[PDB]
């Protein structure tokens, strides 16, 4: 049983991984931290308990994190991408059980520190509560398993602007500590998820089988196809945060390739994932010299990808 | 008959491009403006007017431009790729002719202002004094019939830094204010030139060859050939300018997209080329939103543009 802790905005594509996760054999959750982006923290919280609760996993921690990014400042939210409250349409009640006390970077710090070298961290949302485990603890980056980001656009149109991807966007100088740590970490960007096309037709087929949580992803996902539908112009949902998942526990479904990443925390490119490529050897030093390297998801068989989220969501 | 203005920091695919354009049929140089990248401003404009003679267009004005991008400072120039002159450590001796007395803005905004809607800019160099004609007369963006740029890297590598081509890095805030200025704008990126390759065999048959500019165009070529198989390792050298050459008067070789462009001009990205793809609706006004799409070339004719470069060089 391979122990992870999912760091996570829930969020549309974040409920599916994290029902996923629960639903993965050979996988622990250790935990659930929460972050802004998809929605403010207090949602990301509130979704992450009813998550917990729908999946029988009431002992499951719920750990919540920064309600802003380390620059500070009140979060723009992608409330116009998965609903007012963070959860689409869906309309469900308060959940009984409670957050933990402890703050999300503190969890994330104990459960790391307490298992070295066994924990597997899953990034879903911006990267604040990690890079703030970082600041806190510097054993963090040599205790932490592997750290599995979903974030960035290497060499591909970024969804926040042309230049970025959410996540990064939303935490740009969290990203570039995070990048720059020296983890072992896998990054998984829209160049990758994009690739990865669900349908209208996939959703309908979802709803009409004897998934143990079929009617809830199709109600929650409705949002999530609708402002698709309207924004991209064609009925396909891209489900990142599940895309993720499987890099984690189906590394072999991608290939990986290795490099120096620096986020862009300044100007109209804010949020921009810059790899160096190895290709062409610098004249001069840069700021990508220097660095250790991380591994960008580079291809991915997107068949194999497909079958692998439809048999976790249709399992009875 | 088309009438040209090529704005140049020659520069050795530079040289080969212009002797292109002067063996070019139906095609009328107008003259040349140079521009610093390669080498100094200075050095550009003494190759320019050695390759003016060189092809007996001693009438072919030139017309040099700024010795700094628009933020002014020295700028850093790829001597490592072009030689200490900017012709691979080829000494020459000085030119007859002499530089005109008008700058090289100067020359673009008369030309374009006195022939309307019929010249043409061929950029193969930083985009400054392109820039500075557009600042000095608001009619150039109306007036100017296209302008064909070499720059940029769209979803691909940069040449001076992970992130950016060298043309848009040497004088970002030049590139920003070109591709946003409302003229009719071509921009062939990395992402298109570094699919040309042309190998130490194409040189070899082109010293074989009568090509009427064949020995200056190998002798120049070995330091360039050098560098490339140093820093790329291979016996490939990619002939920028004479790619952009093909896109200008044979834009069937090449297919285009269209999108809004924007430079980033500070940071680690400096330099960097972001093309809004135009297939999202953005929820929120941003840096890509109120401007006038440009044409990216999007995908290329290899061997056709292989053979159009070759055609032009080896002509007795
Ligand atoms: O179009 C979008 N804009 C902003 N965020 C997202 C997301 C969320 N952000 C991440 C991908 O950008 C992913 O974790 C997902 O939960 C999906 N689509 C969009
Ligand atoms: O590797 C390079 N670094 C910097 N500039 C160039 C060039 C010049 N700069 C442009 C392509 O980056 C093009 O106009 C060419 O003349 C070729 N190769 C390199
Ligand atoms: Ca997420
Ligand atoms: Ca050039």
């Amino acid at each position: 049983n391979s122990k992870i802790i999912i760091d996570t905005d829930p969020g549309i594509d974040d409920s599916v991984a994290i029902l996923m996760a629960f639903q993965m054999p050979g996988v622990q959750v250790l935990g659930l931290t929460t972050i802004f982006g998809n929605c403010t923290t207090e949602h990301a919280t509130r979704n992450a308990l009813i998550l917990c609760e729908k999946a029988s996993h009431l002992e499951v921690p719920v750990a919540e994190g920064s309600h802003e990014p380390l620059k500070g400042g009140k979060p723009h939210v992608a409330d116009f991408v998965h609903g007012p409250d963070g959860l689409g349409n869906v309309d469900l009640p308060d959940p009984t059980i409670k957050k933990v006390e402890e703050s999300a970077t503190d969890f994330l710090v104990d459960k790391v520190s307490r298992f070295p070298g066994e924990v597997s961290v899953l990034a879903l949302g911006p990267l604040t509560n990690i890079a703030l485990a970082i600041k806190k603890d510097p054993s963090f980056v040599k205790n932490v398993k592997k750290i599995v980001v979903l974030g960035g656009a290497f060499f591909a149109a970024g969804n926040a602007t042309p230049s970025a991807e959410a996540n990064i966007h939303s935490d740009p100088e969290a990203a570039d500590m995070v990048f720059t740590s020296g983890a072992d970490i896998y990054v998984v960007g829209l160049n990758i998820t994009t690739q990865v096309s669900f349908t209208d037709k996939d959703l309908l087929e979802l709803r009409n089988s004897q998934g143990k949580y079929a009617q809830f992803l199709c109600d929650v996902c409705k949002f999530y196809l609708d402002w698709h539908t309207e924004s991209y112009g064609a009925p396909v949902i891209f489900l990142h945060d599940p895309v993720s998942f499987a890099a984690l526990v189906r590394p072999e479904l991608f290939t990986f390739k290795k490099g120096v990443v620096r986020v862009e925390t300044q100007g109209i490119c804010v949020g921009h994932t810059s790899m160096d490529m190895l290709l062409k050897k610098w004249n001069s030093e840069n700021p990508w010299t220097g660095y250790s390297p991380i591994s960008v998801a580079w291809t991915v068989d997107v068949p194999k990808v497909v079958a692998f989220v439809k048999e976790l969501v249709t399992k009875p």
